[PDB]
């Protein structure tokens, strides 16, 4: 449209409306000039000892929008307030929007960098419809709209690893190249907008409420059962029987089971540090999968688990999700210690998915006869099992929101193990990059120009989503548990700016705090 | 009708139209007149050393025909230009026919065999509609239409194998017999025909595309993410941890699982005879399932698996389909080495399925203290678990196309081990026999009579499938893999009769060409 | 419909009706079961010491009608009716029809055959209407309907050849395979009858008339042209000119070039054995051209030149088309002289086109100086220039009517060597075949059956064409010359049967007995 007139306005709110709340999100972007305007074949080879660290694989000039954290279109006050007075929820719509473009071009000439203007200079942009191109938005990737709205951020690039031969950096025939210009995108240049929408396939709500009854406990405790159970053998090797008394969980006959597991291995956090084994090099010794020969860590393994026993200061890390309270760098490979680590818990579910660093049972190994006696072998995995019950992980602010379930053909209950909602078509990924514009060229030659001129371009995106709520009708009488800001000597207000300007962020919150009679 | 004047015509061809293909195939069919006329109770008891092979069952006069098999339907080059093409497909209806009866009386009179054909002799012909009888149609059968329009076959004897008691040759009082005499069946005479209808019940598209992405690799290889990992302990016995960097896949947080795995034993093919183990009986060292007090190999393993690691000559055989270039006759105890024998890789799917012959990964065995060492122990076998995917079998054109799924009540995942569609109700079974004609009775007896004239008949069948096929629109620049007809010095032509009228095929041609982006 | 009810008549007439006139025949046919129900392989290595004999291709149980004769539509005293007043035709439509089929069961029982009709079998009947085949019919192959109405005749073999590798008797990887089972027949039993129509395509017209000028005496014999000619040069090397008198055609000024040429041998006849050399074998001598390493020769070479000149006995055998008068078996390789065989003259267009056995022409070598004289150098061969003009072949009443144009995209006046019209989408191929009766089956296997039952069937096969003719418009004063039956002597009559009952043809008629003034 025009240079001198704004192409859309600032809209950041969230809009309660009984069981709806739209959400609204604007941020400034920042989309630098990678690969110089070209494609690259990435590739590496088996590194850290790890033949699985080997890849092969394409990046490519173009960087993408990431909507796929919580708190890019959560505050932590509205959150709290979800959490708080709400069962579950579950996402609607969604509708993307960029304006406000602006391409800079800069020059670097006589050692001295000018940052002028190009009112002529187009920015590319489309959307994934149709699930062409290999998605990488559902994979715990930096690279989201920051959680504090005064924040500026720079799109991350877009590449993705294909087929690569023997656990090694070569190709196979397979292997395939995805041409992202061979998409129809859109050109835009400082008057124009882009715009986008879309709405979610039914979904199950997401749970967020902790069960207040155990699942070995549903029985009443004070009437006893119509069964019998064998309980012990005479000296006549005649079989004896007892009847199932009241309040007696330990014997009573069940109706539900506990869900999947798979042992991991248990550490203690700080407290407890003397009791954890010194100096262990995890790798060697962690849960592992193999894929085409390859060793694989399988973190955070399956749902139906919890990572921790309320009351204790053992952990099960490898069944445990551990962001950063502080932002951190690329390319750091720092040993950090617990202290400004959020390591989520999963106690609230404990009540029906087993801990991670226990024996899963004990079953029988073998057959009594009048000379061999009966003997129980206890197991350490046990995977689906007919009339099981489990609760799925919990989301956090700070957490992914869907993730896209793979189009093999066969699946079997599409949860991502890191939370959020499976999806078989899931929000389309946007990808966006400055259109090249060559330098002072004075002469044919078949051979493609490689000289550019360096831009970069700014703007504004903003994102508005509609949730659906499950209004919580619960009967409790006393008080319940709360989302709650208690601090004690606070030197600083969490979730906000300190001194220097910087975002503080030092607690987890999750969405398991109300409850339910399972 | 009339003697003369034929009951229909021979269609065979194939109809390409967009998204549907119907298929059309005519054979000439001969029918023995089986077991004299009669139904007699064949049992077997505890062969080759295994009380599994001891059944008991009927054997009746009747013969079916069996249109479970892909290359009786489709010519290699239609099958090829299907493979090639799209993505995936699935039945939609059925219609079979049968006419040109023509009933030949055999007189064996004075050494000498003299075959007149008898004009008013009937066959009589039923579909079982309500599934009231035993099915044997997908179990791996032979007797199905020849792949080569121009051969003809004889129709198999139907049979059926009921309940036996405690692994022995006797009947149970649960034993069932049918009689199919017992069912309204349709008389013809040379001038009828036969039609019936059929039109199969929504299924899932068989996808025949392999994966171009790992499912371990499916994070951007230039993007870290923005979680930690439990890496060590300190001397101190504190955790530490670390940042999940970009392209080190063997390290990051993953979403989804590959799917179920039951190790199996593999053999070196031809190259690497060297390695394998001499002289090995498989039977006793070989995966079987118990039911009821008796072994059964379970050839060939539920679906989640690839039998071969692409690139080596290793086979995970029990894991495999194996067919035979060459038909064979009934009874052949024979050895065969591999040479004129396909054996079915799906290699095309260790992108996301795990090699059978691998330990499937490891997992915690113990709980470490201040005095006890973490331990890993790796397992064999693991079923499904919540958040997996896994690709099912491929299809052959020498191979199954549905299979019927036992009505128990209970199932998980009905997919038939060896491929192909399961079914609720699959196509109905169409029995068909000669009705029978007395010898020369002369006095009353109340006695039934044992004396007949032999009798066969001959006719032509034309089944007609409509298929539904699933386009395939990827946005791959490079070109992809086809089946193609690459041989080296050919002596003889494939998929052709040589030079004494018998048809070759050396090859075993599968569905996964064409790739997608996971 | 029914056994004792005819299918249809018998017509067998012509009727002219002005400018067009439709022809009739019917005829009885007899069908042999070929390679016993079966496809063979057939392949050749090189054979008579030329690796041009060598092929690979496949032999079908099929058998077919061929119509591609003249004589097979027309009496000799109808194409004389033709040949005297006619300045041309062309076909215009088609229209054949099998009826009255009788199949007979063959039985060799006791060393002693009896020949029983099977009053069920049927016999299968389908039309190349697409040109999917290949096709067979107008490469100068035996087998059509016989010249004579009595005759009855067996239906050819169908086969073809395909893609050999490095003129040997191996396949490539392109030679295929076409399964004839697999194009939708229709199925008759005695009581039916099979109807086909067809149209040809606009195809110019045959020219039945010889030129009554010289191409190169066009110019009025009285006036002068207005043309000089360089005839000499003086002594001071100056050019000298002359006029071109009336008369003069040796020097006048041409305005059309006579046709391609291209040198064969000339043989003298009887007459003049004894110039002929003696004992010659003509093939390492012959006209050949080179396709793919291999030579093969190429009579009756291309149109445009005359085999002979009128009033000599000098003959261009290799430019000549040879039938022959008594018919012969299959498998003679027995030497003939020209007695009993009818060698076509093709000299009623030695006003246009050139002989084959003398040189086209002479055209200069050099270019003269003050030093070197001017040189002329004859030429043997020489190709289509612009202006030239040629008379087609001439058909004859022995000869074939079309020929099928490969469809290889590219080429140059589509007019078949052997004469006839060429065409683009010539009467599609009728093939037929007797449907296989099983013998006595006894049990199942999944091998084919191989016992057949010998039949053979017979029955009449009408076709009916309609042709467009050209009226002649001349102005001739004096008579013409017409085709006569002048015979000296007779000791027979000609186009009749002898006293054994053998039909007798002892001559070949052409067309082109009437002249036009070019």
């Amino acid at each position: 449209d025009g240079v001198g007139n704004a192409s859309g306005d600032w809209h950041c709110d969230s809009t309660w409306m009984g069981d709806r709340v739209v959400t609204k999100s604007t941020r400034t972007w920042v989309l630098p000039s990678y690969n110089n305007h070209q494609y690259r074949e990435i590739k590496s080879g088996s590194v850290d000892g790890s033949n699985a660290n080997a890849y092969f694989g394409y990046s490519t000039p173009w960087g993408y929008f990431d909507f796929n954290r919580f708190h890019s279109h959560w505050s932590p006050r509205d959150w709290q307030r979800l959490i708080n007075n709400y069962w579950g929820f579950r996402p609607r719509s969604l509708r993307v929007k960029i304006f406000n473009i602006q391409v800079k071009e800069v020059t670097v000439q006589d050692s001295t960098t000018t940052i002028a203007n190009n009112l002529t200079s187009t920015v590319q942009v489309f959307t994934d419809d149709d699930y062409q191109l290999p998605y990488v938005v559902g994979n715990g990737t930096e690279g989201c709209l920051p959680a504090f709205p005064p924040q500026v951020f720079t799109l991350p690039q877009y590449g993705y690893a294909t087929l690569n031969r023997d656990n090694g950096d070569n190709p196979t025939e397979r292997s395939s190249f995805f041409c992202l210009e061979y998409f129809p995108s859109k050109m835009l240049r400082t008057g124009n907008n882009f715009e986008f929408t879309y709405s979610f396939e039914e979904v199950p709500f997401h749970c967020s409420f902790a069960p207040s009854q155990n699942l070995f406990k549903l029985a009443n405790p004070l009437v006893d059962q119509y069964l019998y159970r064998f309980v012990s053998t005479s000296a006549t090797g005649a079989i004896q029987f007892q009847k199932n008394l009241a309040g007696r969980y330990a014997n009573t006959y069940k109706n539900w089971f506990p869900g999947p597991m798979g042992r991991t291995q248990g550490w203690n956090t700080s407290s407890g540090s003397s009791t954890n084994r010194v100096s262990v090099n995890n790798f060697s010794v962690s849960n592992r999968m193999n894929l085409e020969g390859a060793s694989y860590q399988v973190n955070p393994q399956p749902n139906g688990m919890t990572n921790t026993l309320q009351g204790s200061n053992r952990y099960a890390l490898e069944n445990t999700m551990i962001f950063n309270a502080q932002n951190a760098t690329p390319g750091t490979t720092s040993v950090y210690p617990e202290d400004n680590l959020l390591l989520t818990s999963e106690s609230e579910t404990q009540p029906v998915n087993r801990v991670a660093y226990n024996t899963g049972g004990q079953m029988a190994t073998n057959a009594q006869n009048a000379t061999t006696a009966p003997t129980v072998g206890t197991y350490n995995l046990q995977e689906v099992l007919p009339g099981s019950v489990w609760m799925e992980r919990d989301v956090y602010l700070q957490g992914p929101i869907w993730a896209k379930i793979p189009e093999t053909g066969a699946h079997f209950h599409p949860s991502p193990a890191m939370g959020g909602f499976g999806l078989k078509h899931p929000p389309p990924m946007m990808l966006i990059k400055n259109t090249p514009v060559p330098g002072n060229i004075t002469s044919f030659s078949d051979v493609p120009v490689s000289s550019f001129i360096t831009q970069y371009s700014t703007g504004q995106v903003t994102v508005e989503m509609e949730w659906e709520l499950k209004k919580e009708n619960s009967k409790r009488w006393n008080p319940e548990i709360q989302y709650t800001n208690n601090y004690n000597d606070p030197q600083f207000v969490d979730f906000a700016p300190d001194g220097s300007g910087e975002y503080r962020t030092t607690r987890a919150i999750g969405t398991r705090y109300l409850t339910r009679p399972l």
